[PDB]
């Protein structure tokens, strides 16, 4: 059959819920909590064998899981705003983070 050839590599996380982000806005608060409920659940990263540093880690991270979520909206037409991918890449970021530490944990487990 076969099409298309791949985002790159990567593997696909876990999932977590949702970090629950405040921004200390209201409106901000209003939207995220209603747009939440359409936002990613998992995440996109390498193992802990693949480790270069977390900062760019995290924002390569945050590109693709946003990408992927924004590539399979697009067909159906939705258009994300500024504050909308601001919004998710705080999560994206967050979740990114948080799996990366939860990586680690093996690492402290290997270890009798």
């Amino acid at each position: 059959g076969s099409v298309v050839g791949g985002l790159g590599g990567y593997m696909l996380g876990s999932a977590m819920s949702r970090p629950i982000i405040h921004f200390g806005s209201d409106y901000e608060d209003r939207y995220y909590r209603e747009n939440m409920h359409r936002y990613p659940n998992q995440v996109y990263y390498r193992p802990c064998d693949e480790y270069s540093n977390q900062n760019n880690f995290v924002h390569d991270c945050v590109n693709i899981t946003i990408k992927q979520h924004t590539v399979t909206t697009t067909t159906k037409g939705e258009n994300f705003t500024e504050t909308d991918v601001k919004m998710m890449e705080r999560v994206v970021e967050q979740m990114c983070i948080t799996q990366y530490e939860r990586c680690s944990q093996a690492y402290y487990q290997r270890g009798s």
